[PDB]
């Protein structure tokens, strides 16, 4: 099955991830409502995720995309936030659990910003917050999110909202961009993301 490797805070890889996570915070048009109000994360733990059968599926699908797109699979590290991280680290992302209702349809949703994904950790628009306090802005309950390798191949740039079941013909990903507040990345096959890093953390209260 799946194996989680603890990264030590002195591991360069640990700081690499934290750095990405911390710096990619932005303030939102919420009032920080859904993800909660903060400027910084307390990172409790970071584990690297290792799963043979998942990696084999990811690697092969890259090949495919690489042929379809002039030998460049265009892999980017992006954050994912949702309630189903636990499923995801043993099984992998799975488009069968993605439905048409989403902002861009039956895709799996990522972000270049940590703080974007943190809005989705307890559901769409924060659902009813953390299990235990019903608080979108719990500064105590441990949150989880993922820092993934995503195979984008050839992205179809999108500006308004459109609902679609699959990637558009000739493309391998959608990107929804500004004029929308921050960048969103959407794939429509689970094998085009590998959950490389599991981050456990809390959001800190400003003074
Ligand atoms: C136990 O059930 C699940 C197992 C899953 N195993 C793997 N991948 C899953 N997903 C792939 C598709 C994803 C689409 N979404 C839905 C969503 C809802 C609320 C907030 C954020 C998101 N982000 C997504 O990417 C949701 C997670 C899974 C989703 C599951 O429940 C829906
Ligand atoms: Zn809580």
């Amino acid at each position: 099955g799946t194996i989680l490797l603890d990264l030590a805070p002195e591991d360069k890889e640990y700081q690499s991830v934290e750095e990405e996570m911390q710096s990619t915070i932005r303030e939102h048009r919420d009032g920080g409502n859904a993800g909660g109000i903060f400027n910084r994360y307390n990172v409790i733990r970071i584990q690297k995720v290792v799963n043979k059968k998942l990696r084999e599926r990811f690697c092969h699908r890259q090949k495919e995309v690489s042929e379809e797109n002039h030998n460049h699979h265009n892999e980017r590290m992006l954050f994912h936030g949702s309630p189903f991280i636990n499923a995801i680290i043993h099984k992998g992302f799975d488009e069968r659990h993605a439905y048409i209702g989403g902002m861009f349809g039956a895709g799996i949703y990522f972000a270049e910003n940590s703080s974007k994904s943190n809005q989705y950790v307890y559901g769409i628009g924060g659902g009813t917050g953390c299990p235990t306090h019903k608080d979108r802005s719990c500064y105590i309950c441990h949150r989880q999110m993922l820092f993934c390798r995503v195979t984008l191949g050839k992205s179809f740039l999108q500006f308004s909202t459109i609902k679609m079941a699959h990637a558009p013909p000739g493309h391998h990903s959608v990107i929804g961009r500004p004029s929308l507040a921050y960048a969103e990345y959407v794939i429509y096959r689970g094998e085009q993301a590998y959950p490389e890093y599991l981050i456990t953390y809390q959001i800190m209260k400003p003074e």
